[PDB]
């Protein structure tokens, strides 16, 4: 028989930010010390490794803000 | 026999600050250390790992809101 | 019979950032230091590793703001 | 004082075999086998292993009788 | 004081092997099989590892015959 | 006060073999096999290691004798 969709998603949203400043910030961490002994490492498949990292990050966006949207249609 | 489907989903939602001023922010960590000690790291199937990592962030966003929708219609 | 799809979502959305100022931002970490040991690496397939990486990031959009968009419509 | 140590062990003694023949041996066994899986090997003092082996011995000596001599004085 | 020290150990002994003959001897093991797995080897002070040996020996001495001496005298 | 060591050992001793005969010895082995795997040695200070070794030995000596001798005089 027949099958029918309507996919008829609607978005009027909004993100909204007012500042007055940003300012006057510091990040002033003292030195960081990192070590790793390993003997062998051995990776197979989709493997992410991270070994022995060390950040300092500094983040002020004025704004920043965020919208994600995500729409799936499946059929079978 | 027939299959109707209507996904209509609607949004006029708003997300909203505000903010004076930021500031006179201060990130001062005294100096972190790690160390560590393994023998092998064997890693097979979609393997994550992070290992002897040391971060210092200082994020400061003027707004930093967050809308995040996910829509998904599976049929078969 | 019949299969019928109509995808049509809809969006009016905004992101808005107002900031009076961004200003006096001072990212001054300490001497890191990092050290790595192993013998043998070994990587076969789709494998993203990262090794003793000292990062330090500062960032500092008048914006930054961040709209994602992500659309699927799977048919079989 | 005056100390005096006389040491005269006196030995007439025989370690005697007699034998008429030996043979018509058979050493044979069926095939051995052996398997071992480790992780580390991390040996420090006066260590004497010995790991996975398979012997297969056939000793037949006429005598097999035993004589080793060892003299020690030690002064102090 | 006077110290005096006779040693004077005294050896007539006799080892005494007669035999009529050796033969016929089969040594016909089947074939033996080994297999190690191990991942480091770390070894430090005096270490005397044997690590997957197959030995088939056939001894068959008439005499063979080892007389063995050891004379030490230390003095301090 | 004086000191004296007489040191005098008197040996006559005798290692004796009489044999008809040695012969018709067989060694037949089936073939041997062996693996060792392994990812990293590291061998420091008067180590005396033996890997994957395969012996076979046939040992047959009528008299094929040894007369070992050590004679050790240390003073201080």
């Amino acid at each position: 028989g027949s099958v029918q969709i309507v996919y008829k998603p609607v978005d009027l949203s909004k993100v909204t930010s007012k500042c007055g400043s940003l300012g006057n910030i510091h990040h002033k961490p003292g030195g960081g010390q990192v070590e790793v002994k390993s003997e062998k490492l051995d990776f197979k498949d989709r493997v992410q490794s991270k070994i022995g990292s060390l950040d300092n990050i500094t983040h002020v966006p004025g704004g920043g803000n965020k919208k994600i949207e995500t729409h799936k249609l499946t059929f079978r």
